[PDB]
């Protein structure tokens, strides 16, 4: 009688094990940090993964990065994101203002049919962001994507997110933290809440390389 | 003294030297992923399969599905206990009076004892809040509302209101020592009764709350 | 033509650290976070007042219902139904739905019966002049006053709106502190216009008996 | 022939005007600053008190909040018959103080001038409280009376006033201290500025008893 | 294709910490207290552009005229004027005696007029926001790689003034000037580069005659 | 001679020539900030009286508070005799203290040039919306430059150890700035100058101690 609820594996090495299983499948997971903690990192390596060693294909959806700039960053780690373009197993969905909410989630609606996605990265008044903020969980889940949203904070021990509502809406929430002391920096990153499910709790130390991010349960 | 129920949340009773106060409101604050709606449902879950008192748990963001399904990793059915007219989840997810009288209409309709609340001025906050318990207060129902707050050592709830309304108060913490995570409960009011006092630890299992007292 | 006089409380240790009592004919700001004892010592000061005095006692309540006033202070074994079954303490309802209506309402109270004490329970520049017109009218009747008032911080604002010490005769401090993982009651007598009081934190306990407090004096 | 530059007033107040190198400059406004209860009014009493009992000098006290009633019934505590000095017009308590700014002015002058005083206690956004303060300080000089004004803090140390201006307006600063520490108080005061002339500086512990202010300057 | 190429800035010892020196193309936000070093380290940036590479470059100015840039430069013995007169430096007096559009063509005026490869800018949130991406975008499409220095007023708070700026430049970079026991130690940070690597934390540096010296310590 | 970097002109404020390697920048505004009675006005004063006084530099002092009766008579107490100097024609206060019972920095700033052109004057001493404090002051600074004037700006702050200033923006429009605290240790007071920056010009780092003497500021040897 005891039933888990299901988890999707990142294959980002060390997650897996923190997470016990990878993101629970169907649900969004915030993914919040300061500036340069490696949220962008994350949520392509996410799907990259799945392509690569799952063949699920992914849409990621970018609101001010460019999609060049993403392919082009995603090459210091030896990524052809180009090429799964090419193929059609990676979708980046350009929802960046040219130099709402309705229209744009139809578009990520009809990107995840197109492209069969399992995988959906988002990239990246408190009253209305805590709403429209779970309108946009609510109905990700409907379509059954497991989504990696990040969300940007300023402070590595204050709220997790910019508004102090966006923990409260999502499912799973992850922080990325890079910690500054005695002028040394240090990246963690930390399993806050994985609602309905076990995890492993607290920071854990990781490096970002060549080859993505590497935590260590160390 | 004052007639309590027991929660059956391990540690718990313990700590409340008893249980809650029936017919009384307590207020159950932390951060994100602290336990809150956990404790919620342990509450209601326990009274059913325990002492045979039905509930009605009252959601505001969370559906029920996801209640029901984020609960059977506990290994506890509550689709059964819905199904058996012993639970009734409150759907008030995506007008406080009208709530209040569709609670009053769940209570009376599945005779409920058991009631969890889950989940902008100061003063219409308080209020507001000071009304829902009063009428529950006057209804007989013996409440766990929940409440979220920002801080581990900060203000108990977001409004700095909350805990001054409510008849009892627990705080659920999640506090970062070094890099580790520690969780704590702490009865910090129970109007009319004794008490243990301070934090003390706890964990969540596969069985729900485990705290340590003693 | 002299200092002003004091009324006992019959707390223990109360009266001592307030060297006589509460200054008579005056109200008392007592402040503090959630659960630190406020209505408690509000409750035990008209309480001592009828048992040990014959001293009338007027409750004035805001949130808590009288019978949950009554419910709550039995588990100090004081039978406040008795009490107000004999005339000898009134639990004014104030609970709602201007503080000159509430005014004449309390003045009608006491001197029905005959009250000599009262426990009040419980825009910052409105609050200021709101709270000062109710110190003084209280004062015109001559009732000795305790008033409860809250705060969210232990070693922080007196009480909410910043003001409040500031208007008022007598300030005491309720804290209720964490001490490790542990809690600790603390009472502090941080002024009283136109007399002496010991100064800084003394603990205290709430037992059976209600506020127990150790000056090691 | 003391070198400094500004003539000053002796308060009397035990150790302040040796703090002070002499007392308060005259015919200028002093800010005494503190939280709740640390001893502000005190201070203002004191300091028209001594002057009527020590070198006859008349003295307004002007109240915005307590009534005159309880000033002088709060000042038996230590011994004082304020009521005596009022009936023998040595005495004014102006009552400002609300039923339960120009012309505020004009009665403290008209005060002034009827009583002579020669010593005078006020006790007690940003942009016009700032240039209110400055006014009231300015006519207080031009009528040439030595002015006490007290105001409120919320911290022991952080603002030495409420608005972030009153001490920069004033002439001289004092602050009051009821330091919080290990669970016991300590009252100090300190001189923050005195424009014009010397003052010994930081903190000094201070004690209220049955003869009011008791200050102890060490060095 | 393969990763982000990166623009050597021949300021000793930041070529080392950022791995090859600022990535190609692309904006780098410089944030510090005032003092800190911003202006010098922008105009550093160009001047080695020119002096080492014959790259010309473009400064623009808010604030500070372009006659007290030249001369504050003369404190490290670099000639600007000359410079200047040589058509390998334009300095863009953007200083009020705002439409950022109209700023850009202007730039973009003065990238094409004196072809340029380095730029320095110098220096509601929703409203900021939204700008200095329009901004960083149209340098990024033009070719540019930027310098744009803001200011910020604590050492170890927001890295710039409105919380946004980090979030929307791929790059960058934090001076500190911070003041422990009466002394103060300057220190450089590359915080992010998106897209490639780069050392991590604090580096203390010093700024004399001949420019910011970076020491990988 | 403009092809040099920028040259400095001495305040004869003992120990502040060394700490400024040759005193303040010819030609430009620095601001002096600090918490109440931290000394602002005192430096703003001395160094107009020095300048007058061992370089025979005639000084414009502008008050906004302070009357000038009241400027000249706190000065005493350092010895110095302003009235002597204004009736001379060596010094002029410029009176902008409001009446004791919005503001045209255009119209000042005008009547401040004509009184630098009249007593012909090398020093200025100016005692004392974010968006609107930085583009008035901005011009302000502009202007002096403009007329040559080397100029102190006193400004006040709150906190010994937090803002430069009150409004987070002038430490950003001046060239120069200068951070005078009176800092609150174990119940002493320790006063304090910084020279925080000075635009294109090396300066001594971090905080030098001194006193307020009968002669004025005295700032010790580091
Ligand atoms: N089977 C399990 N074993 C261990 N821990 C579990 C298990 N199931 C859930 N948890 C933990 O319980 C947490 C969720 O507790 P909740 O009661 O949902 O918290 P919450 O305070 O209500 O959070 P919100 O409403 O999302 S802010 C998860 O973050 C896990 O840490
Ligand atoms: N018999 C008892 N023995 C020990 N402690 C008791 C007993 N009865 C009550 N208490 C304690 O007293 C507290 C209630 O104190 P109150 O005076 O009602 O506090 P309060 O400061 O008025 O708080 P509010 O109004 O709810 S914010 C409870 O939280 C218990 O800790
Ligand atoms: N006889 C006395 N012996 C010792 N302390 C006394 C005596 N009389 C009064 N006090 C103290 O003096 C304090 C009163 O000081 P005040 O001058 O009224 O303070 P205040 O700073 O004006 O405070 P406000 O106006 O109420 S905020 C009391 O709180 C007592 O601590
Ligand atoms: N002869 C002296 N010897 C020692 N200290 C003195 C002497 N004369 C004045 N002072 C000190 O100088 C201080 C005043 O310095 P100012 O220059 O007026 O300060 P300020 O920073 O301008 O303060 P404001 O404008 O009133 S906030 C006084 O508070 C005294 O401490
Ligand atoms: N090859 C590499 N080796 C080491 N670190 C690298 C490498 N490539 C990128 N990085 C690091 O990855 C960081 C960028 O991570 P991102 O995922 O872009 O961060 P981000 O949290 O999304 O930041 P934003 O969007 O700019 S606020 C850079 O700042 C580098 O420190
Ligand atoms: N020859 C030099 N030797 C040593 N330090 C110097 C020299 N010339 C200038 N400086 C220093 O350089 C600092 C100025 O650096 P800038 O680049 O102008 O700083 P900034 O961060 O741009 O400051 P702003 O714009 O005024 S907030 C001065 O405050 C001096 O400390
Ligand atoms: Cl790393
Ligand atoms: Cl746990
Ligand atoms: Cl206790
Ligand atoms: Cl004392
Ligand atoms: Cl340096
Ligand atoms: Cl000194
Ligand atoms: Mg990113
Ligand atoms: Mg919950
Ligand atoms: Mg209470
Ligand atoms: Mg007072
Ligand atoms: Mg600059
Ligand atoms: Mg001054």
């Amino acid at each position: 009688e005891h039933q888990a609820i299901a988890k999707m594996r990142t294959m980002i090495e060390g997650f897996d094990d923190i997470s016990h299983g990878g993101l629970p499948i169907g649900r969004s997971t915030l993914v919040s940090g300061t500036s340069g903690t490696g949220k962008t990192l994350f949520s392509i390596q996410f799907l990259y993964n799945g392509i690569i060693e799952f063949d699920e294909p992914g849409v990621f959806v970018t609101f001010e990065e460019t999609p060049q700039d993403i392919i082009k960053n995603a090459r210091s780690f030896g990524w052809d994101l180009a090429k799964l373009v090419d193929e059609g197993k990676l979708f980046i969905l350009d929802a960046s203002p040219d130099p709402d909410l309705s229209a744009l989630i139809e578009r990520i609606n009809y990107a995840i049919q197109k492209y069969r996605a399992r995988r959906v990265s988002i990239d990246s008044a408190c009253s209305v962001v805590r709403r429209e903020l779970f309108r946009l969980v609510a109905r990700l889940k409907q379509i059954g994507a497991t989504t990696v949203m990040t969300t940007e904070r300023i402070e590595e021990y204050g709220p997790i997110a910019r508004y102090g509502v966006e923990e409260f809406v999502s499912d799973n929430v992850v922080i990325l933290r890079n910690v500054l002391e005695g002028e040394r920096r240090r990246r963690t990153l930390e399993i806050l809440k994985l609602r309905g499910t076990s995890h492993m709790k607290g920071e854990y130390p990781f490096t970002i390389t060549d080859h993505g991010i590497n935590i260590f349960p160390l």
